[PDB]
């Protein structure tokens, strides 16, 4: 399956994954309305689902063809919405009481991160949490070096389909990560109250802006 793969690709995926729906489910309301930033193919949208029965999804992204993986995921869910749409467009208008991105917004230049960070503010409730699962960067080449083989460690242990993973580090070669704590001020920077790092492996990180907590 797909999901599988995604464990294979992804360090402590349960672990970081986990924290976002943990996160979410402790800062907003079972009824929570939830933008899903790249959505993709839906999977933290689902994980979502699993914890928040009751919670308002709308699901976002600029590939159709992801989207549709996103359709037959949520075929049957009355409270699942899909918008087609880029990170650079007009956000939809708020409120939402959370907004969640996994594995997207590394794929904007800095100053578009920036900007994006600014404008999600605008569209959050008072008290609303914006929840990121992102590719980071070491904070030196030396340790992006070792980020590098801490990777390559986990997805050999997990007997990752060579194929698989080549076609990885060539998705990886079109990323522009940042490190976590620079994204984490950007938070800050854009009118975040409190923003925290809550799980990490390394290259992948869960961390979150609260908008007046
Ligand atoms: N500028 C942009 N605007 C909207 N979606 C974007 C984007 N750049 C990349 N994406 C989307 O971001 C996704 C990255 S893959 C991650 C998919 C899903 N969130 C998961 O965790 O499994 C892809 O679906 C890609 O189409």
């Amino acid at each position: 399956t797909y999901d599988a793969l995604r464990r294979q690709l992804i360090p402590s995926f349960d672990l970081l994954y986990g924290s976002a729906v943990s996160v979410v489910a402790m800062s907003v309301p079972a009824t929570a309305r939830i933008l899903d930033l790249g959505a993709g193919t839906g999977l933290l949208g689902a994980a979502l689902r699993e914890r928040l029965p009751d919670a308002e999804l709308l699901l976002q992204d600029r590939s159709q063809a992801m989207l549709e993986q996103a359709r037959q995921r949520f075929a049957d869910d009355d409270q699942v919405a899909i918008r087609v749409a880029d990170h650079l467009d007009e956000l939809p208008a708020g409120p939402f009481d959370a907004v969640v991105s996994a594995l997207s917004i590394a794929h904007l230049e800095h100053q578009d991160k920036q900007d994006l960070f600014t404008r999600i503010r605008k569209i959050l409730r008072p008290g609303g949490i914006f929840v990121n699962v992102e590719q980071v960067l070491a904070p030196t080449s030396e340790l992006e070096k070792m980020y590098d083989r801490q990777h390559e460690a986990h997805v050999l242990a997990s007997d990752t389909p060579a194929e698989e993973w080549a076609a990885g580090r060539e998705r990886m070669k079109h990323d522009i990560p940042i490190d976590v704590e620079t994204q984490i001020q950007w938070l800050r920077d854009a009118g975040f109250t409190t923003a925290d790092c809550l799980a990490k492996d390394w290259r992948f990180a869960t961390y979150a802006g609260w908008n007046g907590s």
